[PDB]
């Protein structure tokens, strides 16, 4: 019964890594709305804009790596689990 | 025994994302810059920085996306793990 609490496991970390995600594009489509409005009631919000959006996906960027890298420790842990439960 | 390869996939689909994250990073800037310079020239300038936005929007909800299937995937294999460990008390 090892590898089902392994899958229920992914299954928290899988909701974690997408509501993180949400947070990301919402924050975007926000800021982005702002901009927009200001260039509208005027007559720069290319940098703004540009600007949000390599900030959205740098972050993204940060939490695919985070992610990532935990996926690979996990596995190594049960690499080393597997090899313990060889013992006599 | 059956671990190890387990983490050199782990370790293989890892770099496999991370190839296409950067990939359509890179291929939607090459988008973005044909409307930005739209934009530029016309100093129907706010129609079309709506549509610039709509484009960065759409650009990271299609990270989201293949974000998701990767997800969706690691779920898969822990499952097929599961099924595996139950093979082995046979």
């Amino acid at each position: 019964a090892h590898m089902t609490r392994f899958l229920e496991e992914e299954e928290l970390r899988s909701h974690h890594i997408l509501e993180r995600l949400d947070a990301h594009i919402e924050e975007l489509k926000r800021e982005s709305e702002k901009t927009v409005r200001q260039f509208t009631a005027l007559k720069g919000a290319l940098e703004e804009l540009r600007g949000q959006y390599i900030k959205a996906v740098k972050k993204i960027k940060c939490d695919m790596l985070r992610y990532i890298q935990e996926s690979k420790e996990r596995a190594a842990e049960m690499v080393k689990a597997e090899v313990l439960r060889e013992r006599q």
